[PDB]
């Protein structure tokens, strides 16, 4: 609880926690629970405590009775080679709170850019990628796909049968299942809007299709708006690929950084001149002699000002025309030349500072997703993946392990521990 | 391309234009290898070839996505008039069509659409100009300032 | 310039509460009155105002302090 850094500390913790730890030689100390039920490990892993985690996880002994105290055994070494065998006791998800699901769930530390790097906490997250999750993740984005396609299809081929009954159980069963999902993910709270996205997308489908076996013709808006949100929702499962991943992210990370500052200002603009130049024009008699009449008419023609589409002309039946095109040159000005080029020049500087983290935000988010799929699986496919096998470590250890090997030129040394003798 | 026109025009066909013009234009944009020989310009051909890989493909492939998605809600949106000048966003094909020209800032951009839930039209228009003029552009513009750094 | 944008803002919000501080009567002035007294020697009581800190490297015997239990 008192560990904070290096900058500020000057590592002094990690050594008088090794030094009490030998002095007294059992697991008696590391293993006790205070009154959360956590252990010094899990007591680090809660907190942001990054340095003594990378102590506790990779702790070699090289004393000879006090070898049975460390958590990762060197065990084949031969020259520059060696293959170092690390332990899986509590770090591996398959108790009540390990150490990887509090890593990963922990939504209140912010340091988990070096929490989630460490010695065999990378390696179980690679491993179960690509044992199971590849294969669930492009599963459930080809059922989105075709889920998605069927409704674009029903929409646009609307009215104004073997095969299609089936596609209309398809859509109304799957948007009733990905409902249920996220109804049930959703009560356990950014991070997780897209939870937010998917339910609003099913329960338009659900409440369209509802309203469609009523006698109610009203459901084209709830269709067309699903459809519309389905499409613009694929970007979530574009996060698989590690580019495609980071494209994501730092879109997410923009519309957040810039883009709603810059829409609040220009709203604020687009309606106080909006309201300005409808208010400048005077009626004229049956025969519309204007553009800007009513003030809806003004927010309109002032938008596709903006977005080059329009037509400016002067004739336009004001009493005062040269403040009405004093009034349109400054709006143009201040946005045009302005406000746009402010924000690329921001959106410049952000990109320089983001694109350093993308990863590491990308690699918590497919983190979580890695996770959150492990727990679909039922009870024996579990029990059947199971990463890393038995490593008799002492008279009688027995302890799951996770084998690493490892190349280094340089610190060369004869080699005195090891498990077994002759490499292999 | 052009042994395949010249043969077909050395027989009985007219559709051999099809192939010629290819050929001419693939030819004038192909020029851009020759470009390889100057330094200054050597090193500019090639930036342009790492940014078409590095960038334009990511952004092209989701602006596609999202032109035929609004696309096709665009067009159901739509009812059949029968006055075919009545709207502008017809068919699947007109509907993309302007789609298009209203991104690259060419068309006009009017209401009365002839639809049924023309506030819908509306919000399903303006999103879409935000969605790509606003942060697709800018993002790939700032990405690619990240790029020619590196 | 986004690595002055903090400080000139900051100076820009000084500027603000010292143009607000005046506007107040008088009363309310001597009501607020940020910082309290605390007698410093024999007789001194200046006002003041305390700022706590921890400081996790130069260790030293504490010697030099006004009340002896800590609060």
């Amino acid at each position: 609880t008192v560990a904070e850094d290096f900058k500020t500390q000057n590592d002094f913790v990690k050594r008088m926690y090794d030094m009490i730890l030998l002095r007294s030689g059992n697991w008696e100390l590391e293993t006790t629970r205070n009154n959360d039920g956590l252990t010094p490990l899990q007591l680090a892993a809660k907190m942001g405590k990054a340095e003594i985690l990378k102590y506790i996880l990779s702790r070699e002994i090289k004393e000879k009775r006090l070898r049975s105290l460390s958590r990762k055994f060197t065990d084949w070494a031969y020259g520059p080679v060696s293959s170092s065998l690390y332990d899986l006791t509590n770090v591996d998800t398959t108790t009540d709170n390990s150490v990887l699901e509090i890593t990963v769930y922990n939504t209140n530390i912010d340091n988990r850019h070096e929490m989630l790097t460490l010695e065999p906490l990378h390696t179980l997250l690679h491993m179960k990628w690509k044992k199971f999750a590849k294969h669930m993740f492009f599963l459930s984005f080809c059922f989105y796909f075709f889920y998605n396609i069927t409704l674009t299809l029903v929409s646009y081929y609307r009215p104004r049968g073997w095969l299609q009954l089936l596609g209309r159980m398809f859509v109304l069963i799957w948007a009733m299942c990905i409902s249920v999902k996220e109804g049930i993910a959703i009560f356990l709270l950014s991070d997780a809007w897209f939870h937010f996205v998917f339910f609003i997308q099913a329960v338009l489908v659900i409440l369209s299709v509802f309203l469609y076996l009523f006698a109610y013709k009203e459901y084209l808006a709830c269709l067309v708006l699903a459809m519309a949100l389905g499409w613009a929702n694929m970007l979530y499962y574009t996060r698989g690929f590690q580019s495609m991943g980071m494209y994501s992210v730092m879109i997410q990370k923009v519309i957040l950084h810039d883009v709603l500052k810059f829409l609040f200002v220009y709203i604020v603009f687009l309606l106080g001149f909006g309201v300005a130049l409808a208010s400048l024009i005077e009626k004229c008699p049956n025969k519309d002699c204007s553009s800007y009449g009513s003030f809806s008419d003004a927010v309109l023609e002032l938008f596709k000002l903006t977005i080059g589409l329009g037509d400016l002309n002067i004739q336009q039946n004001s009493k005062y025309p040269i403040l009405f095109l004093f009034l349109l040159i400054t709006y143009v000005i201040l946005t045009f030349v302005l406000l746009l080029n402010m924000l690329i020049a921001l959106m410049g500087e952000t990109v320089e500072n983001v694109s350093k983290e993308s990863e590491r935000i990308w690699r918590l988010q497919r983190a979580r997703t890695i996770l959150e799929f492990e727990k679909m699986l039922p009870e024996w496919l579990r029990s059947r993946f199971r990463m890393g096998e038995l490593c008799k470590v002492a008279e009688d250890d027995f302890r799951l392990c996770l084998r690493i090997n490892e190349v280094k030129w340089t610190e060369w040394k004869t080699h005195v521990s090891f498990l077994n003798e002759d490499p292999g």
